[PDB]
């Protein structure tokens, strides 16, 4: 009933706008006795509804834009005293043609029982950000970064996109510190890409893998003077953050330190099976599946939550920011974040004039509550793009690099 | 926010296992996370924890127990039911306590500090508590050994254990949504598990042969076959009678086609208006009539159950359509309306296997993976022809039976 | 659904209220600050509004039409009561934002009672109207309550006589003497007696209805004893066919289960011995002593557990029962609110009854006070739900003025 | 933020808690009229042990509560949150045990523990708590009672009591008044009875003290002896003011009163407001008042709300403190606050050993959503009691005062 546990462990600004979808749903559309005459009447009013509430929600994206340029880097936004938790907008988003494109294809207006749903808002920010994109090319500021979420249809597109001379990284939360594991699984994209004879190599090196959120930045490279292909790790001073520079290495390993020690306090308290193992690295320290065996959600819900809780009163882990994970089977907790590692890359393709957040799509799954490692930290760093499938990933690159 | 569309669809969520979660939640926050940080006994704590999810899990037992005995009766109510008012009927004991501790032990329940105990917990508890008591009653003297299992329909680890359960003297139904009426297109579908049948040679014929498929909820019953002059193998329809139940037998002929032709109206209505795709196709047979995805494609989720909604709502206002029960279902990507329902197929095959001693239905279990939204063909109208599991993944699926069917 | 008070368990006002949400958020909140737009920014809140209430009439026309034959309304809000009138919604929005403001405000968006209010001003607009026209189904019977065991209203019950309109007073408290309701009520028949400018005839169209419907009273002025009070309608008058059917038997077993589960429930609560049972033909109940009074929770307790006992007796099913804990009171009475109004209807006009949509219940039990709450009434005809005596009077004033 | 819709969640986390003993143990018993002593004296021992459970969190609380004091938190606030902070012990369960004596509370089957019945506990407990220092060998006995006073009689008595045994008592109220006159005009018959009251000595007579806009004006009762003059005398700032207060800016006080000023002008514009209702302004404190009329609770909290958040954007009111008060038919904005009141008046008393939060009791009606005046900021000053009734207030009195 009322639960006492819930503070121990959803996107307004969506919920948001499907509740002033539902009002005109509820009274106008709500009509479903109908086709024998006005349902195209109904269709019509409906969707004229749902298209003049979305012109109004692009402008006070524009305006919560104009005031966040200026008075950021206390006043609050229209928007923002509407939703509170809304992350900022870099970019404009036609949500009315977006809408009206949608709507020609899954007919939401032509509903009677079933209100536009939180993935129709979803398809339509999407759809709406691609847009912009594919706006300004027809001029402006153009896309120069995009991002995807390590933790084929797909390999493609990402293939085209460096020819189309787009920096590619890809973010993952593993903690692994060495480029070998990442060739090992990243393989079908790196030998498809080395294999391939219409990308230039200066554009072939632009994919980048960001591992440990923002711990270890690997760059691909072509020497087929020694036919050696695969990815070169890339010193700290060329692609650290100045703040992150800041950070004793003392404060890192005492938190890796007393994570790895929590995580096997966990184990012993959970009665984990031998075959759970806890890896430890460099800037990572992790708990991994088995042999097959597996861990619940509930174990990793709660060893991210115990990990997060600890560190936050750890001194050494304050004056320093790291990130947790738990989507798939395995836990890491790693030194930086997704912001971080975003805007580390954006710094690291060109130092002169660093890629800007207009400029950065970040295409992420994981907006959800997969640990302070999820995709709604992606939104300080830049444009994102949230994927539920991944042909998903593959139709909206598909638009975003239909010529 | 307060939705204002909340009532326009089915919000249909387990009460009695909610209110389980609940109960678990006080002894969680004032002893598992009021030791929380505690790096010393952790044993202790997480027994004192366990010992005390134990006792609610027996008291649990004793109000289904009494609610048993007072759902003999036939108008006061069960303790239990004054409790949780949407509460189903109980047909068989549940051992939930021991059931948990089984639990406790693989999914490491009471050792949590950050994380209560969680609805797919006391699912995966009650579950295992329903297959415990299966297992009790099979050495019994005046044990109700388990003699139907069904699945649901709409190479696979499932039919080896199906092909178990064949064998270990257990009649086996498979309940699909589907509308065909040939037992070919069945026979297609389910090609894998006839040929294993087929090539199984620890199972006698007439252990093989208790295998059926309700088609439609309870429109159509086909039967393994196998030849004993030619290797033919597959499956055989039944003639309506033998299987029908009476108040089906008394459905008029002429309210059935008149439901399915205002199905199939409302359908091609919803089509126009939606503007499907040509290749989306509207498919009607003898007693059900559906939508189906084409090639060139395929629907929408939403627009899956705008139809089914839409199909209910107006059936509902339809005389002939309150003469005779039907159903519907957007599981998949299709919508079939079917008549009858999932609750009338499970005891249909209860009479047909054995007509002169009718399977129980505490004798009866489905193994089901619609406990959802899926219109009225979900597995919540099962609970009232039997006992039921409540499946997520294919996999809990095999640990179940292999659990059940376990020396 | 449960049957026990675990917390604070109108579904239609509430969906309302989640309506006018929208306007509020995306055109008042967002200008906050916006001091010179206020004019255009209330103007267009004010029309926003304004649309959802004429939008929610239609809504409540096929309602009307088709319940006269669910309705949409009733797919939305499934504990929607029936619309026996239509109501003028937008205007009574309209008139109601003018003394309340209701546009202008931009940090609170429209409450429950601004939608109460506007519903209420509604239903009174529309019998107005009937009014004028006198054409259309006119007030013919108007409710009160005085259920429980320095009054403006008086005069306006009075009005209600001399305009020709029948007054009944629905009560819980299930006294059976015309005694008791002439001393409860005394300043009503003093103010009534000294009216020189409304007729006997009309004066006797004031009734009282005891135990939601198990005593019916009538205001009496005879010449020869000269006095005046309540004389007690027999019982063949004013029955329903439904509750003539009832047997004395079930009636008795039901009033004598309910009196020993009184007295159970005193001795487990251990409740004071000042409080006392009191068990009349019709009703029994439990009543505060001398002050020594019950807890909400005690009364709640009482009227749960009466209503979960007697729904599982036999007798008690066989007959309609009623329970009400408005008032430090609680009492068990053999009719319902809704019987009562409906008794009421049939007993002004037997051959032609008065309808559900010629008759108001001004009530103020809208809330969990037992089966004999006003939400029971909206079953028998049109309601208002009033919080203060000035509503009443106010609501009484617009009613009856030129 | 804006308000669509309308407590307090340690009383509701406490209610669940109990919730649960009462489904399984009572609601199940009920048809059993056999065997319910036995079953209301296992049911009145489950919620014994559960407060007896919550008494040790708060004492763990009170001492984390030691580290810091005006990293981490107590159990206590991560499963409520919003919890606020206990000054002093508190025996839940001996005052769980002597309510249910009254009220009853085990014995019901039907009807849980409700919110007021763990509030009447939750009063009941901290007046035990004094009582029994009372008692003890020189504890932390009751020092400081305050009381609301409202803005624009059987409690006349205790107050008396509580000043004869030499127990020093305040009103404050959220009036902007800054005469004596209109205090001795609102508070009379206290006076009176204080002036006619010859078992007390005028010593004990003057511990009453009057508190205006919140924490803005203060009144001392006073009594001449050779002269017959009685009533309230105002005291200078710098005696009582703290000093945190003494260093806040004139001008961004009247800065902040001249803004409210013109925001309340504007809100009476824009609500258009009947000519009746008044503005009054006053030297700490701008004020809107009824006519000869009345306003609506909903422009009552419009004006409230509107003042509150608009004072917040205003520099020279961040600078300073604020308070505002809508409970009575008045809005108030008034510089400073409840708590800044209650324990100026703390120093006042006795500047050489301040009054403790542990031994000053606010007895408050205010708690509701009043606006930033209401008596949950009393919280942060000391120990409360929550008032409902009059009579409560009285009935409070009596046990804390009778021997
Ligand atoms: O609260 C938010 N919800 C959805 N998108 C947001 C939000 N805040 C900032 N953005 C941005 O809006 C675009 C919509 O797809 C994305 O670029 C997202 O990052
Ligand atoms: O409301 C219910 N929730 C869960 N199971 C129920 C319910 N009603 C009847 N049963 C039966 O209890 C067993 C355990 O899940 C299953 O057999 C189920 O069908
Ligand atoms: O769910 C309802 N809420 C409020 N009023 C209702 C409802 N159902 C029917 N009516 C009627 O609407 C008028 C306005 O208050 C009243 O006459 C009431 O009886
Ligand atoms: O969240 C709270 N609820 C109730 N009381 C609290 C809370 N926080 C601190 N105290 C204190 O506890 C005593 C009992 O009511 C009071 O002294 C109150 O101020």
């Amino acid at each position: 009933r009322y639960r006492v546990e819930y503070h121990l462990k959803k996107d307004e600004f969506i919920d948001w706008v499907k509740g002033l979808l539902a009002s005109p749903f509820v009274l106008h559309a709500v009509s479903h006795e109908g086709d024998y005459n006005d349902d195209l009447a109904t269709t019509q009013r409906v969707r004229s509804q749902y298209a003049d509430i979305f012109k109004d929600i692009e402008g006070l994206i524009k305006d919560k834009i104009e005031f966040d340029s200026r008075n950021m880097s206390l006043g609050q936004s229209r928007l923002n005293l509407l939703v509170p938790s809304i992350g900022t907008f870099f970019t404009e988003l036609p949500l009315e043609q977006a809408f009206l494109w949608e709507d020609s294809q899954r007919a939401i207006s032509a509903r009677r029982m079933v209100a536009p749903s939180f993935n129709d808002i979803r398809h339509i920010l999407n759809t709406a950000q691609i847009f912009h994109f594919k706006k300004q090319e027809n001029l402006g500021k153009v896309l120069r970064l995009v991002t995807f979420d390590g933790d084929n249809p797909v390999i493609p597109y990402i293939l085209k996109l460096l020819r189309c001379g787009i920096n590619v990284g890809i973010v993952t939360a593993a903690g692994y510190d060495e480029a070998g594991t990442y060739e090992n699984r990243l393989k079908g994209l790196i030998v498809a890409l080395h294999d391939s004879t219409d990308i230039p190599v200066s554009q072939k090196q632009n994919l980048t893998i960001m591992g440990g959120e923002s711990s270890y930045l690997f760059r691909y490279y072509e020497d087929p003077e020694e036919d050696n292909f695969g990815f070169r790790q890339i010193d700290k001073e060329e692609w650290l953050l100045p703040r992150m520079k800041a950070w004793s290495l003392e404060d890192v390993e005492k938190t890796l330190d007393f994570a790895e020690r929590t995580l096997n306090r966990l184990r012993k308290r959970l009665n984990l099976p031998s075959e759970i193992s806890i890896i430890r690295k460099v800037r990572a320290v992790g708990i991994v599946p088995g042999e097959p065996v597996k861990l619940d959600r509930e174990q990793l819900e709660e060893i991210v939550l115990t990990l997060q809780n600890t560190l936050e009163s750890f001194a050494p882990s304050r004056r320093i920011q790291f990130s947790c994970f738990d989507g798939g089977s395995d836990v890491w907790c790693d030194i930086g974040g997704k912001d971080l590692g975003v805007r580390s890359l954006q710094q690291f393709y060109n130092p002169e004039s660093p890629i800007q957040p207009s400029e950065t799509l970040h295409v992420g799954d994981q907006f959800a509550p997969v640990g302070s490692a999820n995709d709604f930290k992606a939104r300080l760093a830049g444009c994102t793009l949230w994927i539920a499938s991944p042909q998903e990933t593959v139709n909206y690159l598909h638009r975003l690099l239909e010529t």
